[PDB]
C-alpha cells in the first residue's frame, strides 16, 4: 500500500543524499538560491522550484499521499534544471547522473 511504498521512496531520498552520489547530488541538495548565483531570470522560466531539501521536509510532515506524488517531485527538480539550463551544461550532467540513479531505484518500488 502507499505507506510501505513510500518506505521505499524515504529509502531513495536517503540514498540520493548519501554520501555515495555527493560528486554529482550536492546541486540538488537546497532550494537554487538565483539571487546568490546571478539567475536573476531563474524564477521567471522555473515556476515551481524544487530541490531534495523540500522532498526531505514534504516526507518527514507526511505531505506526500503516494509515491506517484513523491516522484513528480523529485522529477520536477531535474526537469527545472533541463529547462533552465542547456543541455550541454555540466549541471544538467550531474542531474542526468542523479536522474539514471533515481529512476532505476524507483523502478524497484514493491507491490
Ligand atoms: O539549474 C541550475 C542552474 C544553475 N546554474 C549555476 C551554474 O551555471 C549554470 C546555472 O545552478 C544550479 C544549482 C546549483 C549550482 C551551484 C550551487 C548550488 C546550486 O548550491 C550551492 C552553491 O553552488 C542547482 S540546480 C541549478
Amino acid at each position: 500500500g502507499p505507506m510501505e511504498q513510500l518506505k521505499h521512496c524515504n529509502g531513495i531520498l536517503k540514498e540520493l543524499l548519501s554520501k555515495k552520489h555527493a560528486a554529482y547530488a550536492w546541486p540538488f541538495y537546497k532550494p537554487v538560491d538565483a539571487s546568490a548565483l546571478g539567475l536573476h531570470d531563474y524564477h521567471d522560466i522555473i515556476k515551481h522550484p524544487m530541490d531534495l531539501s523540500t522532498v526531505k521536509r514534504k516526507m518527514e510532515n507526511r505531505d506526500y499521499r503516494d509515491a506517484q506524488e513523491f516522484a513528480a517531485d523529485v522529477r520536477l527538480m531535474f526537469s527545472n534544471c533541463y529547462k533552465y539550463n542547456p543541455p550541454d551544461h555540466d549541471v544538467v550532467a550531474m542531474a542526468r547522473k542523479l536522474q539514471d540513479v533515481f529512476e532505476f531505484r524507483y523502478a524497484k518500488m514493491p507491490d
